[PDB]
């Protein structure tokens, strides 16, 4: 179960780092 | 404790999986 | 490793909450 929650957290962090970059893109262009 | 990880790690997938969604729908949108 | 995995895990939450705001204001931004 451990393990498996190791596997999953880590793809988690990778997602969240892309979204972060996207976000950070985003934000630059819209402003406001 | 690993229950209570499971379910935590599950509610962010869910979540991440939204936010992934929304966010390809604002870079098609501000990307035109 | 499970008390690592716990932090990891918290920080996520931290991260995807603040996510979810930053994405609900640019929605906001760029209309529909
Ligand atoms: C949890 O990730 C987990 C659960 C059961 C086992 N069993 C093995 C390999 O014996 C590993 C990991
Ligand atoms: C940027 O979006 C970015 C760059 C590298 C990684 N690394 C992995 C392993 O996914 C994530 C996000
Ligand atoms: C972990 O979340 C966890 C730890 C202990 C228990 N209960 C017992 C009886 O050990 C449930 C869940
Ligand atoms: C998001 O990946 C998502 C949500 C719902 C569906 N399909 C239906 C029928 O709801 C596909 C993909
Ligand atoms: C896993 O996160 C983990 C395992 C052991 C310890 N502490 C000691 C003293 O072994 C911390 C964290």
């Amino acid at each position: 179960r451990v393990a498996r929650l190791e596997k999953k957290v880590s793809a988690l962090e990778k997602k969240v780092a892309g979204l972060e970059k996207e976000v950070a893109r985003l934000k630059k262009l819209v402003g406001e």
